[PDB]
C-alpha cells in the first residue's frame, strides 16, 4: 500500500544528498 514513484521521490531523490552525508566529503 505504498506508491512506487513516491519511493523514488524520497529514497532516490534525497539519496543525492544522502550519499554526500554518508561519504562526508
Amino acid at each position: 500500500h505504498v506508491d512506487k514513484k513516491v519511493a523514488d521521490k524520497v529514497l532516490l531523490l534525497k539519496q543525492l544528498r544522502i550519499m554526500r552525508l554518508l561519504t562526508r566529503l
